[PDB]
This record gives structure tokens, C-alpha cells and sequence, in this order.
């Protein structure tokens, strides 16, 4: 409860764009095509260009999630090396869980909420830049059906970072014990914050396995791009993660 | 990295302090200043007042067996708090323990040994090596090479904190037969061995060559245990009325 307050507080300190802020906008400049895209920017091609904007957004979200993890209690007392592994395998599951907050069925907020880019447009991109995008929308649309708010998400995101099964963890039991607290606070929080909704906690535990699968298939698609899109550059911060 | 290695060592040392009833520090204070057992008479006096059948050589062998079963139990609890030991496959745990306990047991046995004998029954007995030599073959023979190993090992003057990491390196051995995730085991061992190199510079700053010296003792320990296991084979073969504890049967199987 206090613990949940504190993670919420940390979430607010660290993420410029909260679901709260995002929902109030979604109910910005549309970008539904080439002309609109080009106007918004007022190079290789439109697709690789959109991909570079994805990369720019992911990079920044890694930075935020990195500062955020510093506030999850005991995270800072893990081996430095365990910290890095937790961040490495988890940031993308967190990044895709938080994507739901800025997405609706028709598209997503960009540039701090000033823009909206239609899901139509992103589908129009040539393969495989279309295929790496659309599966996130399918996930985000369902996730949003759970109607979580920011306070819930702050715990959700922390539970994802503190996952016991990452490859190469030295102290699994310690990481697991921190997560178990996070998961307990989260159950407690959902009872209190969503008391008439029913079965939310284990629906959320399932979403965590849905994301793990989503990031598997994303990593899968990224390495295909790493080869087949010979001329497409990848931010070095994103090279370590995919290494 | 440097700060993680320190903390990893400290974790291994705490696991050690919590799991072994007898540390070298305690053993050394007892040895330097128990009831001395040096003959049949003092032996029987001990089974009557140091409480903790067939013939003397076999009775001694049984007590050797009771103590090693107990140390195997402590080593299993110890390994449970070696960081990453408990999230290995359950079959890798059992395998690491089955092939490594004896190496760990004869490493640590140096802690409770001097050239004249060793502590028994948590430091309340001392059995002289002369008495153990006087036992009949093959029992006297399975004993004396551990003393020879222990005397030279003690000359390296390790302490508990060094030993905790040395023992962990013996348990987390990548080379044991029939492991499922060899690369994972090898990764933990390498981390243990880096932590060890670092801890020795810090704990033994004037000792030249101490780390490669310990890698060699690890080689010598493997040969000692091979030789030990051949002898246990010969005893199973030739001493038919002598029994072996079922925990030890599983290991030797
Ligand atoms: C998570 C996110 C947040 N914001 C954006 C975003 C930003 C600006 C644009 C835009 C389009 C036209 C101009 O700008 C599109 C998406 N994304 C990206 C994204 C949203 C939905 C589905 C999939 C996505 O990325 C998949 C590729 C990520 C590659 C790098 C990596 O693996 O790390
Ligand atoms: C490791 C240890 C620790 N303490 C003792 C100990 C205990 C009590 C007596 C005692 C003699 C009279 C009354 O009690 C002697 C030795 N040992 C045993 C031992 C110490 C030195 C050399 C060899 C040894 O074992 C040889 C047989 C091991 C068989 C079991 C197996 O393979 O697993």
C-alpha cells in the first residue's frame, strides 16, 4: 500500500507520458499518409524512416525505465550485473505494456502527444516494417480492455522488470523475492482500486506471459531486419539489448 | 566486476558460516587450546562417554561413514545458498553433489587435522593418526593419504573465507559427467573462481602464487577422490560383512 504509493510516485517522476495525460488527448495532428508524415517533419525511405522514429522512441523509454528501476526497493542492492540483465530482457516487455496507454484501435500518439499516427498508415508500410508494428496493436487493444490506470501500471511495469527467469541471473531467489512483494502489492492494489472488477490479478499475470511471447516474436523479427534490411541502422543502445 | 565479486564472496562466506557446524577457526582454537583416542581402550571409553558391532578396524570405518554422511548433508544445505545453485535443473544439483561432495569433504577435513590426528564429534574427541595407521589394511590405507593431502593443504594457511569460495568452486564444477546445462555450470564456476582470485589478493596480499596453487590442489583433490573411490570399490569387493550407508551407496553407484 505505502509500497504501491511509492512505485506510483516513482512512475510519475520518470515517465513524461502517463496514460492519464494520454487519454485526455485521445479524447493532435493526424498522420495518416506520406504528405502528412512529411508535413510533421517540417534519410533513406518512408518505412526505414518510420522505423528510426520507433527506435528513437524506444531508446528514450529505455532510459526512463532504467531510472525508474532505481526506485524499485532493493533493485539497487542487486549485483550490478543482475541489474543490467533485468533491464536487458525486460525493457521491451515494459515498453510494449506501456504502448497500450498511448494507443487506441485507430492508432497512437507520438511526439509527446502532439501527433497521432494511424494504424492504417503503419500497415501501409512495406514489409517487414508493417509486420513488426501491427502485433503491438493487437496486444494493446485487448490490454486497454482491462482499463488499468497509471497506479496499476506502475506496479505492473515493476513486476516485469523484476522477473526471476532472465538468462544469466546470478541471484534468482533475491530477484524472485522482490517480485513477489511487487506482485502482492499489486494484488492488494487491484482489490482496492478495481473492487467490482473480478479476476483482474490473474488476468494481469497472463498478460505478462502474453508480453513475453510478444517480445520473443519481436526479437525474432528484429534479427530478420538485422540481416534482410542491410542498409537500416540500429541505435547502438538497441544493439546491446539484441546482442 | 570488482564490487559484485566482493559481494558474491561475502554471500558465499555467510552461507558457509550458517551451514557448517565446524569452521576452521573453531577447529584451530580447539586443536591449539577433547578426549584423545589412541587405542582400543580409549576408543571404547569414547563410545561410552563421548557419545556423539564387529571389530576395531570396521568400527572405525563406520564412524568415518557417519561423519561423511553428516558433511554431505551440510554441503547440500551449503550449496542451496550458493547463488545460482538452486535454479539449476534438479538433476544438475544432484549430479554436482554426487561427484563433488567427496572432494569438498577432503578439502575441509584439513581444517580439523594436524600432523598428529584429527577432531571428531564436533571437537570433543581427538583421534591420533598413529592409532588410525595401526588399523588393519585396507582401512589404514584408505585413511593415511587424506592426512598427507591435509598436512600440505594446511601449509597454504587458508581461512574460512577463502575456504568458502574454494569449496563452492569444487561443487560448481563444469566437468562432471552427465550434466544437462554444462555452459551454465561453467559460468557460475568461472564467477566463483574470479571472486576467489580477487579475495586472495585482498586476504593474502603477500602470498605469491596462491591462486594457481589452489587450482592445483583442486586437481590433486580429484585424483585423491578417484583413488579413494577405487579403494571403496576394493572394500565393497573384499570386506563382505562390512556395510556402507545407503546415502553413500547412491553416491558410489
Ligand atoms: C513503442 C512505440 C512508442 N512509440 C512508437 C512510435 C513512435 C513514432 C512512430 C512514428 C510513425 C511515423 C512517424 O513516427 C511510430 C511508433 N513506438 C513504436 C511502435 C509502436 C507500435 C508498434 C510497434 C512499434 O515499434 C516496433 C519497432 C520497434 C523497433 C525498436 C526496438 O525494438 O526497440
Ligand atoms: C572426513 C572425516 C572427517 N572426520 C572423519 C573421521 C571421523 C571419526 C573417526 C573415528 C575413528 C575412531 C573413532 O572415530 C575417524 C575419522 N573422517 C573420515 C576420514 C578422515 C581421514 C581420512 C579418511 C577418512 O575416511 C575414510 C573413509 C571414508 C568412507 C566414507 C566415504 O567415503 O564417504
Amino acid at each position: 500500500k505505502a509500497f504501491s504509493k511509492h512505485i506510483y510516485n516513482a512512475y510519475l517522476k520518470n515517465f513524461n507520458m502517463t496514460k492519464k495525460k494520454a487519454r485526455s488527448i485521445l479524447t493532435p495532428f493526424v498522420i495518416h499518409d506520406i504528405e502528412t508524415l512529411w508535413q510533421a517533419e517540417k534519410y533513406k525511405e518512408i518505412s526505414v524512416h518510420v522505423f528510426y522514429r520507433c527506435q528513437c522512441t524506444t531508446v528514450e523509454t529505455v532510459r526512463e525505465l532504467t531510472e525508474f528501476a532505481k526506485s524499485i526497493p532493493s533493485f539497487s542492492s542487486l549485483f550490478l550485473n543482475d541489474q543490467v540483465t533485468l533491464l536487458k530482457y525486460g525493457v521491451h516487455e515494459a515498453i510494449f505494456a506501456m504502448l497500450a496507454s498511448i494507443v487506441n484501435k485507430d492508432g497512437l500518439l507520438v511526439a509527446n502527444g502532439s501527433g497521432f499516427v494511424t494504424r492504417e498508415f503503419l500497415r501501409s508500410l512495406r514489409k517487414p516494417f508493417s509486420d513488426i508494428i501491427e502485433p503491438k496493436f493487437e496486444f494493446a487493444v485487448k490490454f486497454n480492455a482491462l482499463e488499468l490506470d497509471d497506479s496499476d501500471l506502475a506496479l505492473f511495469i515493476a513486476a516485469i522488470i523484476l522477473c526471476g527467469d532472465r538468462p544469466g541471473l546470478m541471484n534468482v531467489p533475491r530477484v524472485e523475492a522482490i517480485q513477489d512483494t511487487i506482485l502482492r502489492a499489486l494484488e492488494f492494489h487491484l482489490q482496492a482500486n478495481h473492487p467490482d472488477a473480478q479476476y483482474l490479478f490473474p488476468k494481469l499475470l497472463q498478460k505478462m506471459a502474453d508480453l513475453r511471447q510478444l517480445v520473443t516474436e519481436h526479437a525474432q523479427m528484429m534479427q530478420r531486419i538485422k540481416k534482410t534490411e542491410t542498409e537500416t541502422s540500429l541505435h547502438p543502445l538497441l544493439q546491446e539489448i539484441y546482442k
